[PDB]
Parts: structure tokens; C-alpha cells; sequence
């Protein structure tokens, strides 16, 4: 039945400064360091990212740039303030044979998305409904990412859910 797991990385952009338009706010120097560290970790520890879905905001674009990940990128205004359902609709639309997908977006939606996927996966696995699975997402500062795994096709992610593997917190 399953035939391999797909890897989903849900990232909140790194720390950003001030600008006269919110969408133009740049990373701070500490946010650049945090995004750089996150990229180094991702490229050293996970399969190469195949597809990135990224908010059009400067800070999300810049976070991606700082990671050093070269992949096909889908920039989406839907990720600039979209909710869980919008983020999942965009993940569902990626090339189906992608093995590893990175999402670079904003809180609160990014951690909420992870949490919903975890709870759906619990349900599908007939887990104990008092399970604390997903509680690691309770801290999700700028630059954090969660790594999840699913056996479902990308299109089916909302129904299939995903299991949380790790949450990597910013180190700068």
C-alpha cells in the first residue's frame, strides 16, 4: 500500500525589520544568519528539495535565498496571509513526483498547518486522542521549520495528514 514517504518542510521566515510597506520588510542581519543556518541544516540532513512554495513577501523570498536551496520555486501571493487550506491547496498542486517540498511562509498559518497535518495523521492511525503529538509546534519563532513525512500523494495531504519528524529552532 504505501510505496515510500514524501518529506514536507514547513518554514516560518526568519526575523525581519521595518519598511514602509509590510510586504517589503527585509530580513534583519540576525534573520539572515538564522536562515543561512537553516539552509545548511536542510542541505546536510534531508533529501534535496525538489519544489519550494514561497510567499511573495521580501522576507520569505530572502529567507529562501539565504538557505542556498536551488530548486524550482512557486512564488504565491496566497502564502502571504493565506490560511491552512490555502497553503495545503498550493502544496497539493506541486509536481506529483516531487519527493521533498519546502514551504516558506508566515505564522500563525505555518505552525497551524503542521498541527492540523499531525492531528489528521493521528486520526488515520487510530491513535489515542489524548496524544500530545504536535505539541513540539508550540514554539515556532521566526526561522523555525518542521519536517513532516507522509505516505499520501501531495494532492491528498489534507486527508492523509503527515507525521512530525522534527522541529528545528533558529540558532541565530
Amino acid at each position: 500500500d504505501p510505496a515510500g514517504a514524501r518529506t514536507l518542510v514547513l518554514m516560518r521566515h526568519a526575523a525581519a525589520g521595518s519598511a514602509v510597506r509590510d510586504h517589503d520588510r527585509p530580513l534583519t542581519p540576525d534573520g539572515v544568519r538564522a536562515a543561512t543556518a537553516a539552509g545548511q541544516w536542510l542541505r546536510g540532513h534531508l533529501p534535496a528539495v525538489d519544489v519550494v512554495v514561497c510567499s511573495t513577501a521580501a522576507r520569505t523570498r530572502q529567507t529562501l535565498a539565504a538557505t542556498g536551496i536551488s530548486a524550482q520555486v512557486r512564488y504565491r501571493d496566497e502564502l502571504y496571509g493565506g490560511g491552512v487550506d490555502e497553503i495545503l491547496a498550493e502544496v497539493a498542486a506541486v509536481p506529483a513526483d516531487a519527493s521533498t517540498v519546502l514551504v516558506v511562509g508566515h505564522a500563525p498559518t505555518i505552525p497551524a498547518t503542521g498541527w492540523e497535518l499531525v492531528r489528521q495523521s493521528l486520526l488515520n492511525r487510530d491513535a489515542d486522542p489524548s496524544s500530545g503529538a504536535g505539541d513540539e509546534l508550540r514554539h515556532f519563532a521566526a526561522g523555525t521549520f518542521a519536517v513532516l513525512s507522509t505516505t499520501g500523494a501531495w494532492a491528498d495531504l489534507a486527508q492523509a495528514g503527515a507525521e512530525l519528524q522534527l522541529v528545528q529552532h533558529p540558532v541565530a
